[PDB]
């Protein structure tokens, strides 16, 4: 079972710390940002501490790890050229970092059209990806399914297919399927997950899903709000998320929790991943999970 979470990529230990943390939570894979998720500031490849990170991954049975690009990348931005240019430059550097880390995919939010409209934004993403994937290398960009909050592009499989169709080196594209995002966009992942996969197979191809993000939602189907919830405590629920986690279509695809920390206040937030993974491995919902996460 290839199941883990977002983990830290910080401090002196960098990737070694990621691997230690993933093992702490009983993971077999994990996802990192290559630095702060909120910016493009990054340490040198040497300071990512990759050789030691790989040694700890080998010791603890961690494989198939994932990189996520910072959430501030917006290569759909048609009216702020410094933002577009920074996104292109950053992603070229991220591909080099990711090759060194040994992840197959960089998860990328396609972007936000910020009032220029979907057509202009998709054309801009295509332009940016054509700049980024010009260089040869096998790391893929995994376009994330998005909730459709604000001016996000990627709320439908059709929007993702338009980007894939426009990019020249489109073999270097994959998809990251996020259960919260697809639910919030309106896909019936709770009660018709196989129907959602069949729609995905028609439009894109399920073989292109190279990362799965496993998140419940604080909102009902179609709400377009993108507020993650702990596994089984939201509007998708345990049975549906457990079904997705164990689904044969995803057997050799890393599954990554991005669920919220639990705490009595923001100074006491604790990670839920260890207990969520235990629950998913047992295939039995634990109503006490939030109470127990706070007690860790
Ligand atoms: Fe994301
Ligand atoms: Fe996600
Ligand atoms: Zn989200």
């Amino acid at each position: 079972m290839l199941l883990g979470s977002h983990v830290s990529m910080s401090g002196k230990k960098m990737l070694e710390g990621s691997a230690i943390e993933a093992h702490e939570y009983g993971e077999t894979t994990f996802m990192i940002y290559t630095g702060a998720p909120q910016n493009t500031r990054r340490k040198s490849i040497e300071d990512l501490n990759i050789t030691k990170g790989h040694e700890v991954m080998e010791k603890y049975g961690l494989s198939n790890i994932v990189v996520h690009a910072p959430y501030i990348i917006n290569i759909a931005n048609t009216t702020k050229p410094e933002t577009f240019n920074l996104g292109v430059d950053f992603l070229q550097q991220e591909i080099e970092r990711t090759q060194a880390i040994g992840a197959k995919d960089i998860v990328l939010h396609p972007g936000a059209h910020v009032g220029a409209g979907v057509d202009a934004g998709i054309n801009k993403i295509i332009e940016g990806l054509n700049e980024v994937l010009t260089n040869d290398n096998n790391v893929r960009i995994a376009l994330e399914t998005m909730a459709g909050k604000g001016t996000e592009i990627g709320r439908s499989f059709e929007e993702l297919a338009r980007i894939i169709d426009g990019v020249h080196n489109n073999e270097r594209l994959s998809v990251c399927f996020d259960t919260c995002h697809t639910h919030d966009a309106g896909y019936n992942v709770k009660e018709d997950f196989d129907g959602v996969l069949n729609e995905f197979d028609k439009i894109i191809g399920v073989d292109r899903i190279k990362v799965v993000h496993v998140n419940d939602s604080k909102n009902d189907r179609g709400a377009q709000k993108d507020r993650h919830e702990n596994i089984g405590f939201g509007y998708i629920g345990f049975d549906a998320l457990n079904y997705i986690v164990h689904h044969d279509s995803f057997k050799d695809i890393p599954k990554i929790l991005e669920t919220p920390y639990v705490g009595e206040d923001k100074k006491n937030k604790k990670p839920p991943y260890k207990l969520e993974i235990e629950m998913l491995k047992q295939q039995h919902f634990d109503p006490e999970l939030k109470n127990k996460v706070m007690q860790q």
